[PDB]
C-alpha cells in the first residue's frame, strides 16, 4: 500500500494529487532507521491523515568525508519498518534529484547558537542541513514537521528557517529516545563495536551521578573510560557535549535536572 | 480601488482571498519607480488577473551604507503612479516586517557568474538580493515573475535561485528601457545633477559609437568625460559595464552587435 517515490517527478505527482483538508506530516531522515525514528513517525501517524517519510543522506552536511562513506545503508530494511508503520509515502531522492546543478545556493546561517557546539565543531554542517531542510520543505509542502531533540542547535535553527523564509509549517519536536543505560539512539551507533558499547554504557553511568558542576573534573572521568571527550558545555539548564569512541562520533544534550533520564 | 498592504498580516488576508483560478503577476521594486518599472508593470497587467507589485529598499543588498543612506524616496508618487496603472496590490512592507529577527540566515551564492561583473565589484550584494527575492516570493507566491534585463546576472541568480528550491513561478524577463541617449533607466539616475546628466549622455554618445574592439580605448574615453569607468567587459555575446559620475554607480549590459540601441 505504501507508495515508494524513487525521484521527485514521480513525488511531484503524488504530492500534487493531495486535496487542502490532508493534514500532511513529514518526517525527513537519512535512512537507517530505530526507535528514535520510530517514535516520530508514530507522532505523525497520530496527528496527520497522511504521514510522508524521507531517507536521502545529504552529502553537503558531512564536514567529515570518511563519515559520509561510512554512513549506515540499510534500505530493504528501512522499507519494511516504514511499511510496518503503515507510512503513506517514502520519499527517497538522488543526489542529482535534490541538487540538480551542484551546491550553488546555500542557506548560511550567521547566529550565535550556529556558531557554538556542533557548528564550531562541524564546519559546514548547519549550512548542508539548513539548505536541504529547505529542498524538501519547498517539496513536500507540509503542515506539519517533525524534529527530534537530539540534535537541539538543528531543531532552532530550522525553527528560525520556518519562520524567515514563511513557510506555512508547524514544528513538533520529539524527546530523545534512549536505551536503558541513557545513550541516546543513533544510526553511527550501529559502527559501535562491543567493546565500544561497554565503554558508552560507563560514560552515561557517571553522567547519572554527576550533577556537573566541576566540568573539567567530569572531562577526566569521561576521557578515563577510552573515549576522547570532544566539548561539554552548559547552556541554559542544559548540558552538551560530543565524544569519539573508536571512529564513532556520539553527540548528546540534556536537561541538568533530569540528566540522561529514561 | 488598489490595496496597500503595509504588514505581512495585511498581506496575507488578501493574498488568501484569491481563487487558484487567479493569475498572478509580481513585480518586485525598490520604489523611485519610472518608466523600466511601468513597462514591468504593464507586462504584468497585461499576462495576469492580479498584478502584485512590491515597494521595499532591502538594506541587505547595499555594500554601500551612503548608497543606501541616499536611495531615492518618493512613496507618495510610487502610490499614484500604480494607482494610475490600475494595480491590485500594493506590498510595502517595513525592515521588521521582512527580517523580524535580523539578517540572520542567509542565501549564499557559491557560483561562477555571483563571482565577476557586479559580484566582484558589490561583495554581499548578490547575497542580500537572493535572500529578500526568496522571502519575496515565499510572501506573494505568484505564477509570474517580471524582471528586467539591466540586471543581467541578477535574473540568472533568481532563475538559478526559482529552480534550486522548486519554486512554481514563470519568470519573465523584459527589455531594458533607455533614455533617447541609449543611458538606461535607473532609480539612482534621480541622485544626478544637471551635468552629471550631460556626462552620461556623452558616455552614451561613445557607446553608440563603439564597435569594442579595443576596450581599453573606450576605457580612456568614458573616463575623459568626468565619469570613473569601474569595469567593462565581454560575457559571452554582450558587453557588461559599470561607472560612476559623482556618488551615482551606474550599470548597463547589451549585446555587442547591438550596442544600446
Ligand atoms: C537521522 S536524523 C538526520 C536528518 C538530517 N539532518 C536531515 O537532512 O534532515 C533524522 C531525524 O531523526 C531524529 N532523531 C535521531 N535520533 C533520535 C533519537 N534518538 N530520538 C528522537 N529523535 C531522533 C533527528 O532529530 C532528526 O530529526
Ligand atoms: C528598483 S529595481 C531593484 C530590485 C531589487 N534588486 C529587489 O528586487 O530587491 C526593480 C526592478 O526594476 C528593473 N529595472 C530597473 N531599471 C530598468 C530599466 N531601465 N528597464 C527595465 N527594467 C528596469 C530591474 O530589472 C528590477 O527587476
Amino acid at each position: 500500500a505504501m507508495i515508494i517515490a524513487d525521484n521527485i517527478k514521480q513525488f511531484h505527482s503524488i504530492r500534487n494529487s493531495l486535496i487542502k483538508q490532508q493534514k500532511i506530516g513529514f518526517v525527513p531522515t537519512m535512512g537507517a532507521l530505530h526507535n528514535g525514528h520510530i517514535s516520530l513517525i508514530k507522532k505523525a501517524k497520530s496527528e496527520n491523515d497522511v504521514v510522508i517519510v524521507s531517507i536521502f543522506v545529504n552529502p553537503t552536511q558531512f564536514n567529515n568525508p570518511n563519515d559520509y562513506q561510512t554512513y549506515p545503508n540499510q534500505l530493504q530494511q528501512d522499507i519494511q519498518i516504514l511499511a510496518s508503520l503503515d507510512v503513506d509515502v517514502l520519499f527517497n531522492p538522488s543526489e542529482k534529484d535534490i541538487y540538480p546543478d551542484g551546491n550553488l545556493l546555500r542557506i548560511e546561517p550567521k547566529l550565535e547558537i550556529a556558531n557554538i557546539l556542533e557548528g564550531k565543531s562541524r564546519p559546514g554542517h548547519f549550512s548542508g542541513m539548513l539548505t536541504v531542510v529547505l529542498k524538501l520543505l519547498q517539496i513536500t509542502k507540509p503542515n506539519n514537521l517533525y524534529l527530534g531533540e537530539k540534535d537541539y542547535q538543528q531543531v532552532m535553527l530550522i525553527k528560525q528557517l520556518v519562520k524567515d523564509f514563511f513557510i506555512n509549517t508547524k514544528i513538533i519536536v520529539c524527546p530523545t529516545q534512549r536505551q536503558p543505560s541513557g545513550l541516546p539512539l543513533s544510526s553511527r551507533n550501529k559502527n559501535l563495536t562491543s567493546t565500544d558499547i561497554e565503554i558508552a554504557n560507563k560514560i552515561y553511568e557517571i553522567l547519572r551521578q554527576d550533577d556537573f558542576s566541576n566540568l573539567e573534573e567530569l572531562t577526566n572521568k569521561i576521557n578515563s573510560t577510552g573515549a576522547k571527550l570532544q566539548y561539554i558545555q552548559k547552556l541554559n539548564n542544559r548540558i552538551f557535549l560530543a565524544f569519539y569512541i573508536g571512529k564513532v562520533r556520539l553527540i548528546d544534550n540534556f536537561l541538568k535536572e533530569t540528566g540522561p533520564s529514561c
